[PDB]
């Protein structure tokens, strides 16, 4: 219902994309494209990471994770969390749509220690 969102998933030889210089700067432009119905942006599953252009390592972006339920948050297009899906990605490449339940939330920022999860 209410966490389900159809999305574009990228479907496309090339995947054109920009990201954000900070964390809070991307939390602003993926709540709007939210609002907007998330057609700015495209689910780029993360074995296609190889065809994206654009973006570097530190670049904020939106990752998703999870085996089986699905959460999303603004951290860095090189983070590798537990069971990455992939990110939402501004970029206007060639689709297809689906619908996923998501649940966005915030994870970046709250650590001040190192430790192994």
């Amino acid at each position: 219902a209410s966490n389900q969102v159809t999305l574009a998933f990228a479907n496309d030889a090339e995947i054109s994309a920009f990201g954000f210089c900070t964390a809070s700067e991307a939390v602003s432009y993926y709540s709007e494209a939210a609002a907007s119905g998330f057609m700015q942006c495209r689910f780029v599953s993360f074995d296609l990471a190889d065809t994206v252009e654009g973006l570097l390592p530190e670049d904020y972006v939106m990752v998703v994770v999870g085996t089986t339920k699905l959460s999303a948050y603004v951290d860095t297009f090189g983070s590798r969390p537990r069971n990455i899906c992939g990110w939402l990605l501004f970029s206007n490449c060639n689709y297809f749509l689906e619908e996923l339940e998501l649940t966005f939330g915030r994870r970046g920022g709250l650590e001040h220690h190192h430790h192994h999860h």
